[PDB]
């Protein structure tokens, strides 16, 4: 059987397996080449993935995401104390250990971080299955290259209760540069600076690789710059569209507030590729169909100082890693939100003209090159 590499992501996750000499990233039930890190608990059923990012407006205080953020810390941990003030869900104190509390099947039931992301995996695992057509046993598993042992820990524990021998906790941007083949580069030193922008977190990292092996120089981000602010800068402008249009303020119907965020997500996707996008909710409030359009221009105004604040990391990157901007030998292009033309703009512009790696699907690479990885360790 083949072994499998998961990206295990705080917003999605994605699963790739190597064979017949080339990587492939599986699609899901739903034809979707990347999975939501979502898990929701309702009256009947437990849904994992686009089932349950699906219903999340619908069932807000038992759909969990984010476990990411909780997984492998305490309780106490002013991460933890900070992120919760924050989700829909309630995050629970046994033992200094946060748990998330939610209503399943009647009964109220509170799970660890590392079990929400085991039940994550369960599905990236037989998504993976479905393709093969025989149970998978083996994995390579990444996380962020800040990421401690205790959380490193936790996440080989979400993997091994999913059934799967672990064959190695890797980082996102190791596993980036690998499926880029940089890995192979022989004796002498390569720079390559990974730019990462998902859905909820911005990691910039450097990486020196020397005949194969991998040192970590510099990193640098925003645990909380992703995806999910551009669309919420859709959000508040399109809340403002219908207020002038209708002279009705939605902003304080959650479930109208997250139908609205859902197909602000979805135009924000098509402006990656056309320069209009349209949006049609049925009954988004009071029975009010909101049919509308935006532009690229506009999405970007909208964003633009967000797009900008993502340079900034790297200058610190730089200056700490002690490199020029001519000394980076490769700049990948990791996380879904990296799509962006204007994302893409900013970086080469920045580098002086410098090409961009993005002929993988950038919110791809992570699992592509876990798949790489998996593969060698299986020999
Ligand atoms: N074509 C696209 N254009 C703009 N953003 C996109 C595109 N495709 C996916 N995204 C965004 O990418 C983000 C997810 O990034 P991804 O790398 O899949 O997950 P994670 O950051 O959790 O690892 C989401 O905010 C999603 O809306
Ligand atoms: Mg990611
Ligand atoms: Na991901």
């Amino acid at each position: 059987a083949a072994a499998i590499g998961i990206d295990l992501g705080t917003t999605y996750s994605c699963v790739g397996v190597f064979q017949h000499g080339k990587v492939e990233i599986i699609a899901n039930d739903q034809g979707n080449r990347t999975t939501p890190s979502y898990v929701a608990f309702t009256d009947t059923e437990r849904l994992i993935g686009d089932a349950a990012k699906n219903q999340v407006a619908l069932n807000p205080q038992n759909t969990v995401f984010d476990a990411k953020r909780l997984i492998g810390r305490k309780f106490g941990d002013p991460v933890v104390q900070s992120d919760m003030k924050h989700w829909p869900f309630q995050v629970i104190n046994d033992g200094d250990k946060p748990k998330v509390q939610v209503s399943y099947k009647g009964e109220t039931k509170a799970f660890y971080p590392e079990e929400i992301s085991s039940m994550v995996l369960t599905k990236m695992k037989e998504i993976a299955e479905a393709y093969l057509g025989y149970p998978v046993t083996n994995a390579v598993i990444t996380v962020p290259a800040y990421f401690n042992d205790s959380q490193r820990q936790a996440t080989k524990d979400a993997g091994v209760i999913a059934g799967l021998n672990v064959l190695r906790i890797i980082n996102e941007p190791t596993a980036a540069a690998i499926a880029y083949g940089l890995d192979r580069t022989g004796k002498g030193e390569r720079n390559v600076l990974i730019f990462d922008l998902g859905g909820g977190t911005f990691d910039v990292s450097i990486l020196t690789i020397d005949d194969g092996i991998f040192e970590v120089k510099a990193t640098a981000g925003d645990t909380h710059l992703g995806g999910e602010d551009f669309d919420n800068r859709l959000v508040n402008h399109f809340v403002e569209e219908f207020k002038r249009k209708h002279k009705k303020d939605i902003s304080q119907n959650k479930r109208a507030v997250r139908r609205l965020r859902t197909a602000c997500e979805r135009a924000k996707r098509t402006l990656s590729s056309s320069t209009q996008a349209s949006l049609e909710i049925d009954s988004l409030f009071e029975g009010i169909d909101f049919y509308t359009s935006i532009t690229r221009a506009r999405f970007e105004e909208l964003c633009s100082d967000l797009f900008r604040s993502t340079l900034e990391p790297v200058e610190k990157a730089l200056r700490d890693a002690k490199l020029d901007k001519a000394q980076i030998h490769d700049l990948v292009l990791v996380g879904g939100s990296t799509r962006i033309p204007k994302v893409q703009k900013l970086l080469q512009d920045f580098f002086n003209g410098r090409d961009l790696n993005k002929s993988i699907n950038p919110d791809e690479a992570v699992a592509y090159g876990a798949a790489v990885q998996a593969a060698i360790l299986m020999g």
